[PDB]
């Protein structure tokens, strides 16, 4: 079946709508929910997170799903089974912390193939796929044949949206091209699935051809009073999750 | 089939017994034994107890039926595998210290939404279940589909029975209700179960519907010379568990 | 099918051999070697060593072997997966280290209501089973129904051989019958086998039931310049065990 | 099927290719590209590296795949499971770091007879087998029954090739008979396969049969401006699997 992979560049705002396919689910990641209009809908297939804020980011999905704001049917942490990125204990205890989650690694490492292509340009050239990719494998592991792809512009403005925050800041005050370009290449090649562009003025569209025309029609939806910003758990909660951070 | 579970709150004394059900099993929990009289019979399904006092209550438990004061088919210990609500190295060999024995996790884990609603709440929000309502979630993984709850008082005296003895307070010298509520609630719509309450006169006949009247019978059996007091295990023994508390 | 198990007491020495079986299997523990003839014969099903001299009791049998004293199918370590036993290490990495040997716990708690027993009894009232015992146990766990006691005297002449040997008093400088007779009335009453006794002059005879006259034959082979100490490996091996001592 | 094992002593260059078998798969082990010809091809069907140069060997056999010197179908790492011989962490998270690889023992570990002899021989005697013969016994629990060996001379000029270059130098500035012999007659005799020697010169041939003389033809390429020294990693990436080394 079909899927829209989302990245949170600025190409985000400028999908061509009439190359939407006839039935889809989404795909979203980190700060999606920072958009000022739903550009793809409320209803997400999965979300993902990096290890890095998902402590935090589990309890703010939490508060858009109550809020009515988004709905998510899988809850994904994009981890890669590494020390240098990720805290063992972390890992260790994911699925007693946060039950109704996943560790992405869990899908990532069903294609051999890419996982050993990933782990060879990490470790020994610095060069790491960006989490628009990971949700590709993610994708191609459930079984999905054909994606569509948005919001992936290489960071060339950072994003669709403003990202300096406070909370974010408070929590991460840092708020090329070519390896995802053939991250992708070896994806669609070696298992056999189609990759197509929804947004014809990205930079993308130099390397993936085009979603067909099909006259497919859709609803933006406006956003107001929204949660902009990521939330921040209590001093106690931090204290009970001291050793996974 | 069809459970009891019993809390150990005032309302343990206050069952109206015409509305016991046809058979049924029992479960108890932690300073059960200390009644004064068999308020629910002799012969339980399953008891329960704290990974914090375990060590003593298993030792005790072994009394109890050596004494012919009770019987039990099965031996939980009420966990979450949680840093900091346990020790680790308890969770790790309790199969090999208490090998008639099961960790509640091992149930608790089966309803993998109300694990995730446990979580939730416990770390970001401090908001625990109580035994009453673990027990409950134990009895549903198990299987059973008719819940009868009694001794779930909600902490308003504190129990059916004076809890202030000598040993339990030299191991533990300490000796809201939205929460149990509300998971009970979750519980009842998420797995299509049926909760009733035995005690008219308690709090919780305000949230959950009276068992009906089916003129049942009930032999209440007086106890005399009985063990009231939690038994506290040699130096020698506490030296060969130290690792594990 | 039919087993004798023998313990090292003195009675080994005065088997009733008309008592023996019409067919069977032997198993053999600790320092059976010493004995100055062959009361059971070369050939043994099993044997066991304690945890706490198997590195040195290993290459011991690996000699007795290839010097055509012994021959044995199974090589079983007596453990009970207890801290305050064994070490960690040396189970952890017991069969990458002794690939062709077992770790006895793997077949003892498969008996669960007596893994439970045991357990109980050790850590709580410092009563622990002896070697003789734990090998019926595992017996039971491998199949067997009708076992043949023999060299069971619950230490009154501590052994059916002089055990002041140089080497083992270099490794062990130190070389009650209730516990095990109540451990082998628990074993015959739950699992539902046949003890017999072969050593009509021992005080096992007093609580276990003799083996039935057979009119069997047996020739006893006497040893001559034979292994009747344990060996002792280089100071280069113990370097590269170490972790497991 | 049929197997070439190939060691790297001087006999390598000195194969009697009359006696090829009619059709065969090749292992090659450790610094093999050092080789002037392709004394076996190009096309391996594995290659077998030591856990104290594999970071290295990974990254160095990449290079050899993408400059089409060499293809492998199998990645091995000859280890053993042993603290005194290979790093725990190494073990543990080699699947995650080398995702496209084998754990040799994976494999060794399925021959319980061999394991057990080479442990005893090992860590009692400080006898070890060599590369040559770890192959080997990968190559009989893969399913191979003919196996035909070459570049086994026992150290006696070391290589076929000259082995001082400055790269395994600098990582290795270090750059009997009996115990391989004995192995292979185990092996040969335990699993019912059958060894063929290929370099009627070699001191091999003094113990094995040569493969029979079938007329084969084969053509040995020349190599030029070939990988002929191992490759370093970057200061980065020895910093990434630091834990491991
Ligand atoms: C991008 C980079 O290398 N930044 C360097 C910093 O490294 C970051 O350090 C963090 C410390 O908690 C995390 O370990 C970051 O690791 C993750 C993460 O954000 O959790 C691991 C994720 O698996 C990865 N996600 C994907 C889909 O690959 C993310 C991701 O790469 C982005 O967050 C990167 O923007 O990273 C880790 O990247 C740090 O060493 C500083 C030095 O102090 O240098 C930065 O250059
Ligand atoms: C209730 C509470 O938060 N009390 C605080 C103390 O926390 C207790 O500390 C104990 C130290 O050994 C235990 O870790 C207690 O954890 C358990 C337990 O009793 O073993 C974990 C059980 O899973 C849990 N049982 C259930 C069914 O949820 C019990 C249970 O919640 C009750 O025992 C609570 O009455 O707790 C742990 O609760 C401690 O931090 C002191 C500070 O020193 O503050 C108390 O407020
Ligand atoms: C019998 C006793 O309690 N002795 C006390 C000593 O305890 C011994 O300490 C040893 C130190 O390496 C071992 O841990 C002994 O543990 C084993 C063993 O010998 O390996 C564990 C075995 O599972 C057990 N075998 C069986 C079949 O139960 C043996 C066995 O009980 C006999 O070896 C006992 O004779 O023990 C452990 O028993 C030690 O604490 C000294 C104090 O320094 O006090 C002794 O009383
Ligand atoms: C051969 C020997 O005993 N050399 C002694 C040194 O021991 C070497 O130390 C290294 C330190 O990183 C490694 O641990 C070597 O272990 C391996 C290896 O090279 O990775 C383990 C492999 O499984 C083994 N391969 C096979 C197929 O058996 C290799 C192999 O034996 C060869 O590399 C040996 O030439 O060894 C380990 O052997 C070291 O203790 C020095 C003292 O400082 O003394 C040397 O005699
Ligand atoms: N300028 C941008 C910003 C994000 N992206 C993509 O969006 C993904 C989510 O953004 P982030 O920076 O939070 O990882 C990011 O991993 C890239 O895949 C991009 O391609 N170009
Ligand atoms: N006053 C009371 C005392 C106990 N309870 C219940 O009885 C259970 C056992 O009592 P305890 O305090 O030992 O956890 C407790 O977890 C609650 O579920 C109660 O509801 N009200
Ligand atoms: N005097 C003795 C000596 C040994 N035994 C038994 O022989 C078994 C082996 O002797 P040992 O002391 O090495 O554990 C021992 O565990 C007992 O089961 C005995 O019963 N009486
Ligand atoms: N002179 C030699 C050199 C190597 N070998 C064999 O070649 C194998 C690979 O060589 P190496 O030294 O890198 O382990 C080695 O393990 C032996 O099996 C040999 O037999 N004689």
């Amino acid at each position: 079946k079909k899927v829209i992979i989302a990245g949170n560049g600025p190409s985000l705002k400028e999908i061509d709508y009439s190359r939407l396919p006839n039935d889809f689910d989404v795909f979203r990641c980190n700060q999606f929910y920072f958009e000022d209009k739903y550009y793809l809908g409320k209803k997400c297939k999965a979300v993902f997170y990096n290890p890095s804020l998902f402590f935090e980011q589990y309890y703010t999905l939490k508060h858009l799903i109550q809020n009515q704001e988004y709905e998510t049917e899988l809850i994904m942490c994009s981890n890669y089974n590494q020390a240098h990125l990720e805290n063992e204990n972390f890992v260790k205890t994911f699925y007693d912390y946060f039950p109704d989650a996943h560790l992405g690694y869990d899908f990532f490492k069903q294609l051999k193939d890419f996982n050993a292509y990933f782990k060879f340009h990490e470790i020994y050239f610095n060069q790491r796929i960006t989490s628009g990719v990971y949700m590709c494998a993610v994708a191609i592991a459930l079984g999905y044949k054909e994606i569509y792809l948005s919001g992936i512009d290489f960071y060339q403005s950072s994003y669709a949206f403003d990202t300096k925050q406070k909370n974010l800041l408070k929590l991460a005050p840092n708020f090329s091209k070519n390896t995802d370009i053939k991250a992708l290449e070896f994806l669609e090649k070696t298992y056999k699935i189609k990759l197509y562009c929804l947004c014809p003025n990205s930079l993308l569209a130099n390397f993936i051809g085009l979603a067909p025309n099909l006259n497919s029609n859709f609803i933006i939806q406006e956003k107001n009073n929204y949660t902009k910003d990521i939330l921040i758990p209590s001093s106690e909660a931090y204290g009970k999750f001291s050793k996974n951070i």
